[PDB]
């Protein structure tokens, strides 16, 4: 039984300060404190993949932490909606020998494209998969905008990032502490944003920011206010009040596609559960687990996707105890 040779036989290209050795499916290296990183093609998969060479990450303290911390985080979020870790290999067969960990990723406008229902319900269906998967491996992203969601020609759609203020939710820029469904309120941007076709709050500072998220949504219940900094407080009751807008008047019904008996009942849909994302007080804001079962969204519902496990849960050594750590993390890869 002779072993595969494109996935266990190794060629060096040299690349600026440091020789590039990879398995032989991945071809045309080009390169792109961490580590040299190569754009490649990964001739298995038939795909664009980044490969990252760390050289002797075990060798500092700091470098073994970035590293360990990687090949841990990366391991636990891996999903078809998340820019994910497609490979980790060492040239070196042994512990004693083990100098360099490769990584390789997935190496990857849709806004201002005209999009129907059954498009639009499943990109959002898409990104509240890969915030689900995200924060059941225990990681809040903090961070979604368009510019780190990439979709392809088909549809797919992929999440860059997990570690601009248009898309931070309130209790953030008050800076009153979060949970998991401040991602929520970026996906209600991004969602209000694909309809309107302009940013929904767009601030000129971060004062700024405050007045567009109060003159459109009005200003928050007694109960959101209780629970700020007095300091904090005293600042928003001082605002001028605001009612709020409906739903109806800030994204009426002829800015979502209306040819159909259907379309009509999901706009009604869609509107529903972008008035339950932009919600400024987070105890009131939908969850990602009930967004998925959202009438709008629960049409693509499939478990394989939606409740995909991650495989584990992410959360002062020696050098020889980083150097093995590291390894068993990479020989699990086999």
């Amino acid at each position: 039984m002779s072993k595969s040779k494109v996935d266990n036989q190794f060629y060096s290209v040299e690349v600026a300060d440091s020789t590039f050795t990879v398995l032989k499916r991945y071809q045309q290296l080009k390169p792109i404190a961490q580590g040299i990183v190569c754009a490649a093609f990964d001739t298995v998969l038939g795909i664009n993949v980044a490969v990252k060479k760390l050289s002797r990450p075990f060798q500092n303290q700091t470098h073994a932490k970035r590293a360990y911390r990687e090949l841990v985080l990366l391991k636990c979020v891996n999903h078809k909606n998340i820019i994910s870790l497609l490979n980790v290999f060492t040239p070196q067969k042994t512990l004693e020998e083990f100098q360099d960990v490769y990584l390789v990723m997935e190496l990857m406008q849709v806004i201002h494209m005209e999009l129907d229902h059954e498009r639009m319900s499943y990109l959002l269906y898409q990104m509240l998969c890969g915030i689900k998967h995200l924060h059941s491996a225990g990681i809040i992203h903090r961070d979604l905008k368009p510019s780190n969601i990439v979709v392809k020609s088909d549809c797919t759609l992929k999440i860059l990032d997990f570690g601009t203020r248009y898309y931070r939710a309130p209790e953030v820029i008050l800076g009153m502490g979060y949970a998991a469904n401040v991602d929520i309120w970026s996906v209600g941007c991004i969602m209000g944003e694909l309809v309107k076709g302009c940013v929904i709050f767009q601030g000129t500072d971060h004062i700024d920011q405050w007045n567009k998220v109060i003159e459109q949504l009005g200003t928050p219940s007694a109960e959101f206010m209780a629970a700020l900094q007095p300091t904090v407080r005293n600042y928003v009751e001082n605002r001028p009040k605001y009612p709020g807008i409906k739903f109806e008047e800030l994204f009426p019904d002829w800015i979502f596609p209306s040819e159909s008996e259907r379309d009509k009942i999901k706009t009604s849909q869609a509107r529903d559960l972008l008035s339950k994302m932009l919600v400024i007080d987070p105890d009131k804001r939908i969850s990602v687990d009930e967004a998925l079962r959202h009438p709008y969204i629960t049409v693509w519902y499939d478990p394989a996707e939606a409740e995909a496990p991650p495989p584990q849960i992410y959360d002062e050594h020696a050098i020889e105890e980083w150097k093995e750590l590291i390894y068993k993390e990479v020989m699990d890869w086999e």
